[PDB]
């Protein structure tokens, strides 16, 4: 790196003036009045000159034209003809043009990339360069005047660089170039060649890309932009942004347009790759490649499997090119969409791949010798079949597991040098083929129907039959009629609730575990007696104690409850925690540390080295100290006695995110044994600032770091930045709120106002102690800080909380978006208004997750009041996790003074419910804007629970009508058995029939929203041509 400056040779004219006072002489410039006299300083030389080396030289001249002020604009006037003279090197040269002065590069033509680059310049400055000229020059417009304030002899440059922000116009050359254009519009004119573009998000103008006639390929970056942003436009080249000025990808001739397909990709942020495929007509733009590990990033909360991020294309109108390669991970998959297979290819031997069918494609596995194949429990209907190809080792044989599948019934099959194998549970069934490699099935590979029962693949083949092909390999004995399985997948936090049955007098809970660790169930019996846990066919229940329950792993248990009081009971679910006392080396495959919630380390001697393999650690910010710093902000760092804990979250394939707490026994010295007393930690505070080592146990100082996938855990460094907090707590601000704190629609209650501006993502927290932690991030660039608002004891409060917190997000444009954010259970609704422009969006904790992330600039469709507020009730009717985690809070919330009762205070919090059959539905009768009323009935029933209530499955026979209330207050409720929350919505009441959705007609299936209104005396009683509602 070279920095230049503009240095002139002077010549100083000089003469003697003779002092008489002090009879001394001293040099003095000479008189401008005497005759005529040279200047006292004149310049000679206004050159500089740089010869570059072997390696890679990057010049920076001053920047004497950094912005439009009138003195600086006069600097570079005035230094526009000092010569610059760089030559570059065969490594490589960039410069950086300071903005003034005659520029002669010199750039080697072997080097592999000469860059030009023009960002020292104002921000918005009109910049006009043509790779093509040998010579040119970079006009500043003056007042007036036009001054030629740059001169530029190029020669070997292929990198030009745009201005910041500025209307760039860019022409290259007929060889390779890289444009980094601007965020200000403008026009790029690629030459012939390969050319490559980078193109920032926001654009103030639209951009014209020119594809020349002689060009050859061209690749677009966009290191900023999702491919949720872009619009996909059909028979055009050109990128198209849901909001903001797009890219006008052009041709010189349209008539040769066709021929960039398969020459123009475009690369997006997310790991999508587009492509340019000739079509039926033209070209389109189909998606070619997926990097899952940054779509995953960019989507934390969703499902980031290859069939799941199809079907997420598909719904979002984006073709596919004719082969999709799914890179990333530890296979690589590819899809064909014309015969609809998807294809897996193993690599790395003794991998765990877990396969799972899907109901749009059938899917293909290629392994690789001495693998481990887990088939999936079958969830869906319809499951394409699913092919297993095994590669005939005989020293490393591989193995099938149905363990996680529950299987009940296997039948076996042989069709052409193939096994092919039913695996069907209760409810669902799934066809697996089971074929080799060489025409041969080897009969070393080890079928493990059930746990202590593994079986030979040659012996699965030898009581198969050629004729009469379908028998029995496996059935499961006689079990108990399942009223309600609950998967203990779900944590902690369930509530689980059987209604009462008329006569049966036994209802049965069935508790199932599909993983490889044992739980242990902490529950508690609210409503109902536990006749014992079932153990065989036809022997006695076996009594059990609802506080601690173990529950093998791939096991099941059946509890059994009398059928005459409902059963409510409230389960904690925590698996096992893993011990690991040996030395050396400590490495666990992926499946075995996301098995695990807890992993203890009890050094007998020596503590080992942790390597959690695949592990990518889930962060908001890219800077590691400032993502350690937050993380030590919320409460992820425990130290209690010699021991220290660490909570880390990571991204997973499943949706949502994942959640590990790593705890090192005896990591301190015995002087740390004192953490009871603050005094003592505070004199050792300022040690573990200083020096860390000084108080680590010496089994521990050689395995400070822990081998997190790609990055690397140093548990010195979270020790001293968790003292430091404790320090400061005795940039990130922390904002304590309670019920009643903060000023005084659905925002009726207090509000709360952010002090600061905000980003556009955000983060939720739900501590184990129940603590709502939203966490937001200063718009500020130059420097990373995040203000937390803090909510304590939110979860035992939740319906105590009205408040809304208000927020600002600026954009680009010199524009402020409005958001406000409203707590409302596990649901954090937030409303954007933009200036009106109002979007609604929001997102629910589930399955004891404690951890919600929400980026704006990840969806490209705008939802209003209506469509959001409407989406809730598909979702509801689909038994979405959303809708069974308002639920599960809301019968949490319903036991909060030991004995249920559903207190008014819970009535605004919570929409109604109502689910009518009708005999025969108009299509378009009801239209947005209707007033609909109660029939002269009693009292019309109204439910807040639709889960598991049984109050919202299909009942009766013909159309089906689900309805949703806005406004419950002021509605009586009836007297609640434990676990039922019925309100009795009084007669007569009006309707306003709002966003009436009918997209499942042909399913028997009519959507209604509705909102409350007084006694308007008018209305739909009895409704037309009979059809009572609201029976």
């Amino acid at each position: 790196t070279i920095i230049l400056g503009y240095g002139h040779q002077y010549q100083a004219n000089t003469e003697i003036e003779y002092l008489s006072n002090w009879i001394v002489w001293r040099e003095a410039v000479p008189d401008s009045t005497s005759r005529h006299k040279r200047p006292p300083l004149e310049v000679l030389n206004s050159q500089c000159t740089v010869i570059a080396g072997e390696r890679k030289t990057t010049v920076l001249p001053l920047r004497v034209l950094s912005d439009l002020t009138p003195e600086c604009t006069e600097q570079a006037i005035s230094l526009k003809d000092y010569k610059f003279i760089l030559r570059g090197g065969s490594g490589g040269l960039a410069v950086q043009v300071g903005g003034a002065g005659y520029y002669d590069i010199d750039a080697n033509l072997v080097a592999k990339e000469n860059t030009l680059s023009f960002r020292g310049l104002p921000e918005e400055f009109p910049l006009t360069f043509d790779l093509s000229k040998q010579t040119q020059s970079v006009m500043l417009k003056t007042p007036d005047d036009e001054v030629p304030v740059m001169t530029i002899t190029q020669k070997g440059i292929n990198t030009l660089v745009g201005t910041a922000a500025g209307k760039d116009r860019l022409i290259g050359n007929d060889k390779d170039n890289t444009f980094h254009t601007s965020s200000g519009g403008g026009t790029v004119i690629s030459g012939g060649g390969n050319n490559r573009y980078i193109i920032p998000r926001d654009l103030k103008t639209p951009l014209t890309l020119t594809l020349s006639s002689n060009s050859v390929s061209h690749e677009i970056f966009l290191p900023e932009t999702t491919l949720a942003e872009l619009k996909p436009v059909a028979f055009e080249l050109s990128l198209i942004y849901w909001a903001g000025n797009n890219i006008n990808v052009q041709p010189e001739d349209e008539a040769k347009l066709n021929h960039f397909a398969g020459n123009f990709r475009v690369h997006t942020r997310d790991g999508m790759t587009l492509e340019a495929v000739s079509r039926e007509n033209g070209i389109q733009l189909a998606i070619s490649l997926c990097d899952v590990q940054r779509w995953q990033a960019v989507y934390p909360e969703e499902n980031n499997r290859p069939d799941a991020i199809l079907d997420r294309l598909h719904d979002m109108g984006w073709s596919l090119t004719p082969e999709v390669r799914f890179q990333g991970g530890e296979t690589q998959v590819s899809y064909d969409p014309l015969t609809r297979q998807l294809v897996y290819q193993l690599q790395a031997r003794y991998s765990e791949f877990q396969l799972a069918g899907s109901r749009h494609h059938t899917t293909a596995v290629t392994g690789t010798p001495g693998s481990r194949y887990i088939i999936m429990k079958p969830v869906t209907t319809q499951i394409l079949p699913t092919q297993i190809i095994l590669a005939g080792d005989n020293d490393h044989p591989e193995t099938i597991d149905l363990l996680e599948a529950s299987p009940v019934l296997v039948e076996g099959k042989k069709d052409k040098n193939s096994v092919i194998l039913t695996i069907a549970t209760i409810q669902y069934s799934l066809q697996l083929t089971i074929s080799g490699i060489e025409e041969s099935l080897p009969e070393t590979t080890r079928v493990a129907i059930q746990p202590q029962d593994t079986r030979l693949l040659g012996d699965v083949l030898r009581i198969l039959p050629d004729n009469g092909n379908w028998v029995g390999i496996f059935r499961s004995g006689h079990t108990p009629t399942v009223n309600r399985l609950e998967n203990l997948m779900a944590l902690n936090q369930v509530m689980t609730f059987l209604p009462r049955v008329s006569g049966s007098a036994e209802q049965v809970l069935c508790l199932e575990n599909l993983g490889g660790v044992r739980k242990k169930v902490e529950g508690e019996l609210l409503s109902g007696k536990l006749k014992g846990a079932w153990k065989a066919e036809g022997e006695p229940t076996v009594p059990v104690n609802i506080s601690d329950l173990s529950i093998p792993p791939y096991s099941r248990l059946y509890l059994i409850f009398e059928g005459k009081n409902n059963v409510l009971l409230r389960s904690k679910v925590h698996a096992a925690p893993l011990k690991i006392t040996s030395a050396g080396e400590m490495q666990l495959s992926e499946r075995q540390w996301q098995q695990q919630e807890h992993i203890i380390v009890k050094p007998d001697n020596e503590a080992p080295s942790l390597i959690l393999s695949e592990f990518r650690r889930f962060t908001i910010s890219s800077d590691k100290t400032f993502s350690l710093k937050l993380m030590c902000h919320q409460g992820m760092v425990r130290i209690d006695r010699r021991s220290l804990s660490v909570r880390l979250f990571y991204l997973r394939e499943q949706p949502g995110i994942g959640s590990l707490r790593l705890t090192f026994r005896d990591f301190f010295t015995e002087v740390m044994d004192t953490t009871d007393r603050e005094i003592l930690e505070k004199e050792l505070r300022p040690i573990l600032i200083g020096d860390t080592h000084r108080f680590i146990n010496a089994a521990y100082k050689n395995h400070l770091n822990i081998q997190l996938g790609d990055g690397v855990l140093n548990l010195a460094d979270i020790v001293a930045e968790y003292a430091r907090i404790q320090k400061e707590e005795t940039a990130i601000m922390t904002t304590t709120v309670t019920t009643d704190s903060g000023e005084l629609d659905d925002l009726s209650g207090r509000y709360k106002s952010v002090p600061m501006a905000r980003k556009a993502d955000t983060l939720y927290h739900l501590t184990p102690k129940g603590d709502l932690q939203i966490i937001y991030q200063v718009a500020t660039k130059m420097v990373n800080q995040a203000m937390i608002v803090s909510l304590p004891n939110y979860r035992h409060e939740w319906e105590k909380y009205n408040l809304s917190i208000l927020s600002e997000i600026p954009q680009n444009n010199n524009t402020v978006v409005h958001s406000i954010l409203r707590v409302n259970g596990p649901t954090m609704q937030v409303r954007t208004i933009d200036y009106p422009i109002v979007s609604f969006s929001d997102t629910t904790f589930i399955n004891g997750e404690q951890m919600l992330s929400y980026d704006s600039h990840s969806s490209g469709r705008v939802y209003s009041r209506e469509e959001y507020m409407m989406w809730e009730l598909q979702q509801r009717v689909s038994e979405a996790s959303s809708a069974r985690t308002q639920d599960y809070w809301l019968m949490d919330a319903a036991v909060r003074n030991g004995e249920w009762k559903i207190t008014p205070e819970l009535l605004r919090h919570t929409p109604g419910y109502i689910r009518s059959t009708v005999s025969k539905w108009s299509r378009g009768w009801l239209k947005t804007g209707t007033i609909l009323q109660t029939p002269e009935d009693r009292n019309t029933d109204v439910y807040l629970t639709t889960i598991q209530n049984n109050v919202f499955s299909r009942q009766g026979g013909g159309y089906q009508v689900y309805y949703r209330i806005d406004g419950m207050a002021g509605a009586d409720i009836a007297d609640n058995a434990p676990g039922e929350t019925r309100c009795t919505l009084r007669p007569g009441t009006c309707f306003e029939v709002t966003s009436v959705d009918e997209r499942h007609y042909e399913w028997n299936i009519i959507y209604v929203t509705l909102k409350t209104c007084g006694w308007s005396r008018n209305g739909q009683s009895k409704t037309p041509n009979g059809d009572n509602l609201f029976n």
